[PDB]
This record gives structure tokens, sequence and C-alpha cells, in this order.
């Protein structure tokens, strides 16, 4: 039995380019987490308590996704390499602009997973393509959810009254089309 | 065993300037109470039933704070001196202006506690600094809450529709960022 | 009513040096979080599942502490500034060496809070000294806990059998002297 | 409606090389089952009751996997061909050597599934690639589990005391990192 780079017994070697891609994706998830924390703060600063609660939860969820990927590398007997984390964006001129950044962040997270998936396919690392598939499935739902929240905020057309109504929806947990 | 100014057994003498400062602070809490009663009435007169209920409760809470301080003086064997209470402010041109006065009242209550705290520190009255600390902690949360209510009302920008929505939030007990 | 740097109504201005100190401390808590994640991974890589679970939980707790501080800045109407986060230490030659780093990390977190506390005292920012006191109290218990875990691991003197026994204690939630 | 090789109505024909690959994989699962039975016996002969119970359960699970594949061939209207089963390995010089064989057996089971998956992909048999994906996902977890058990036994470094502790973990159902 061979030992993998992290010292554990190795079921199947992993291409170093694929390993680096997964390590970079962990950074993307961690960056999404701190971005949603920054968005939660921006919303709290403007008394948008429902949006604050929503993004506070999204920050914790993205971190959980990051840890899920670190656990996969452990399972593959590959080394983890936790990287320096950039500071998030922290300033927006409107809730609509913040929600656009949030949607882009969610789409960019999927694009990063898809890039890892394509590289796994090129290397015939079927454990990795199989591992990623339900995460891509979850990303479709998150993209649908963020398109819903962004579209509903844009529908409000900057009316504070409409934004208060939506804020109360989010506080109540009404965060998707259902 | 020595007897304190209120006749009870005295654990530790208190500087008369610190005693006067605590007696004055009791008046501040009582004045905050009647101010919030006046605000409750102003809101009821304009059918803002959620704001009326909120301030009715704040009035009772501020009175409870006042009594809490009278109990501390009893515990320190110091005399209480319940003072003449000024009439509250009763007229505002808008809910936003009323909420600004409410926030200032809450901040001024903290500033009064802090002044008592500093005087206790100068006199090394550690019983008093310790007694006041959790009250200052509670004031941070109240200041956060009143900044939230004021900021949400200002966000409404005088739209009656938005103010009705916020009024219903307060009636439901949704009074903080959470 | 004045507006604070983050745009909310301002109860009491804050010295910019104290604000920077709190922002830096948020970074310390975030760095403790990612350090404990790195330690959790190191333990998982060596099948020390109880230590892995323990540090996984500590990572989430430190992040919660960081968010608690961001909420205080919001409450004080001060700006948050989420910073670039250094990569954690990731390599240790023994569990005993890892636990020494963990204890030092916990002690250094307290030292950072104490430095903020002293600066608040110099500026007479009593809201901040009061806010920090229960966090310092919690740090005493965490330091006691980490001294216990480090000391118990050192008692094992590198015996894998003893380390397996302690690992099972941690998996069971037996993480303190009690 | 056409009839498949096993006589049932045929939804989609299957390449004979892919059919043979699935039949061979059923043999791999059956061989893993009898290998884990042999390991269960080896452990029972040395009073390692927790390891005996663990491998007794793994033997039954591998057999269930084999039956799951026979059911897929039935569903595809393909013939099953239950093959002669080799005798398992039965002798090891140490628990650590047995656990190495167990890990290799688990990894080899995944490699066999991956080979079937690749052949299905080459033939565009999407029913089969989809059917196999959750089985590959389960194999990642089993490989992680067996790397954990092997690594924990190797950490014991042949100390009977440490092996008794781990044996009791397995009897209690503590068989993964968690
Ligand atoms: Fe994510
Ligand atoms: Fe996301
Ligand atoms: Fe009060
Ligand atoms: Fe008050
Ligand atoms: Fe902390
Ligand atoms: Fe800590
Ligand atoms: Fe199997
Ligand atoms: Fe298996």
């Amino acid at each position: 039995v061979a030992q993998g780079p992290n010292g554990r017994a190795l079921a199947e070697s992993m291409n170093p380019d694929l390993l680096s891609a997964i390590q970079q994706h962990i950074s993307i998830e961690r960056y999404a987490s701190v971005t949603y924390l920054a968005m939660s703060i921006w919303c709290a600063e403007r008394e948008l308590a429902g949006f604050y609660q929503f993004f506070d939860g999204e920050a914790k969820d993205e971190q959980s996704h990051a840890v899920h990927f670190t656990q996969y590398l452990i399972a593959r007997s590959q080394s983890n390499d936790l990287q320096t984390l950039d500071a998030p964006r922290q300033n927006w001129d409107s809730l609509a602009s913040l929600m656009a950044t949030a949607f882009q962040m969610e789409a960019d997270t999927t694009s990063s997973i898809q890039s890892v998936y394509a590289l796994a396919e090129r290397n015939s690392d079927t454990r990795t393509t199989v591992f990623l598939a339900p995460l891509i499935e979850a990303q479709i739902q998150s993209e649908d959810q963020f398109a819903y929240l962004l579209g509903r905020v844009k529908f409000a057309n900057g009316d504070p009254t409409a934004l208060l109504v939506i804020d109360n929806e989010l506080r109540a947990g009404q965060t998707q089309r259902g």
C-alpha cells in the first residue's frame, strides 16, 4: 500500500494540477464566505435586518462548503494548503448593486467547480467528477435563489417601502421561489 | 458595626458626590420613562399602534431601571432622594424627529451612567463600578436597537406606506436587528 | 443626532486608534479560526479523529467570536474593515508541538483583547471595557482548557496508546477538567 | 418491443464487453465479501472481537453490493452469470498487514467500478454511468474509512494495549473519523 502526499494510505494518485485546482477552489469558497459576511455587515449598517440575517447564514454555509472540500482532500490522501485570503469587497451604492455582486459571486463559485470538474474529466479522476456532481446540483439551486433575490430587489426599483417588505420576507425565511 | 445614612448597617461608606450622582441618575431614568410615555401617546394619537405599544413597554422598563438603582442605594445603606420630575417633551413634527429624540434620550442615559462610573472609579468605589457594568452592557444593546428603529424610520423617508409596515413590525415584537 | 462613520446614528464617538485596534482584533479571531481549521486537518490526516472534531468546533467558535466583534462595531456606528487573512501554520512534528501552538494562539488572543481593553481604558471608552470583560472571562476558561489539553498530551510522552485514549476523550466531548 | 438477453423487454441494448465487465465486477464484490469474512475469522481467532464484528458486517455489505449489481442487470434485461469464486486470502502476520490488504481490497473495488464506468462512457451507456456514480461516491467514503482504520492501527505500532483500545472502538461502532 502506497502513502499519499498527506501521509495517509493512497487509494488512487491525483494529478498535481487537479490538486492545485481543488486547493484554489477551497479559497474561492472561503472568499465567498467572507464576501457574504461583508454583505451581511453592509445590510446591518442600513437596518436591513432580514438581508443581514440571510447573508450571515450564507457566510456560514460557504465556509461549510470549504470544509467539505478539505475533507475530500483528506479522503484522497492529498495535502491541504490553506491560502492567504483576500479582503472582500465592502462598499456598494445600493442594495441592488450588492445583490448583483452576490449573484456574480455565486455564479463564479459554480464556474470554479465546473473548471475543477472539467480537469478531473480530462484526467479520468472519476472519484472527483462524482464528488462534484451534487455540489454542482446544489449550485443550480443557489443560482436560482440568488437570481430570485436579485430580481425581486430590482423589481422594487429602489423604493424603500418595497425593500422593507422584502427585508421582512428574508427575516421570515422566505428566501426562494418555493 | 456602623450605620449608614439610611439607617442600615454600613458595609462601606460612599462619597457624598457619588451618592448625589446616583440620585441624579435615578431622576434621568425616571425622566426617560415619562419621555417614552409621552412618545407612546404621540404615536397613539396618530394611530401608530405598534410604536405606541413599543414605547409603552420602554416606559415601564425605564421605570424598572430607576427602581433597580433605588435598590442599590438601599443595599449600600445610602439614602434615596426622589426628586421633582420635569415634564417630558410632548410635541414632534414627524415620527423621524420623535425617533431622533428617543435615540438621544437613550444615549444620554448611557452618558449619565458613564459619568457615575467614572466618579466611582475616581473614588475607588468598586462595588459601584461592578454594579454599573452590566447596565452599561444593556445600554449598548438599547443604543443598537434605537439606532435600528431610527434608521429604519429614516429609510422610510416619510412614506406613510413604509411607516405602516414598520408600525406592524413593532406591534409584532420585531424591534431589533436580531 | 450625529451620524457615525458607518452611517448609523452615533451614541458616542470612538477614538480612531481604538477603532483600528478592534478591527485588528477581529483579524486575530479570524486567524485563530483558520489556524484551528489547519490543526483540525493535521489531526484528521493522522487519524486523530477526536482532536479533529475538537479543533473543527474551535474553528467555528473563533469565527463566531470574530462576528461578535463585527456586531459591536455596528452597534457603535463604527466602520468594519475586514482584512486580508494570512495563511495559517500547517505543519507540526508532533501532536504535542501542535497543542503548544494552540495554547499560544489562545493566550495571544487574550493578549490582543487585553491590549484593546487597555486602550479603551486610556480613552475612557467604558462601553468597550464593559463589552470586553465577559470575553476576557471566557478566555480564562479557554486558556485553562487548552492548558489541560496540552498538559494531558505532554503527560502521554509521545506514547501512541496514551494519545489514542486522549483522542477518544475528545471525541466523547471530554475536553476540560470539569 | 424487443426482448433482451435475459428474456425481459429491452429498453436499450448493451455492448457485450460492458456486460462482461459488469459480470466480472459482481465477482469482485463477491470476492471482497468472502475476503472480509476471512478477515473477520482471522480477527476472531486472535480475540479481536471488535475487528471481527466490523469485518463480519463489511462482508454482508459487500454481498449486498453484489446483489445490487445483479439487480441492475435484471433491470437492463441483461443476463447474469454468477461465476466461480476464488478462495480468499486467509493468513496475515499482523493486524497491520491484514488492514493493508483490506484497504487495497477496497481501493481495488473502486478501480473495478471505475473501469466499468470508463467502458460505459466509451459506449455512451448513460444509464450505466449514472447508476455507478453514487456507488463511486460511496467508495470514496469507504476508502476514507479504511485509510482511517489502517492508519490508526499503524499508529498503534504493534502495541497490544493500543490494539485493544482500537478493538473496543470498533465494537462500539466507532469506525470512522466522524
Ligand atoms: Fe459554496
Ligand atoms: Fe455560494
Ligand atoms: Fe434606563
Ligand atoms: Fe433607556
Ligand atoms: Fe476567540
Ligand atoms: Fe480562542
Ligand atoms: Fe462493494
Ligand atoms: Fe468495499
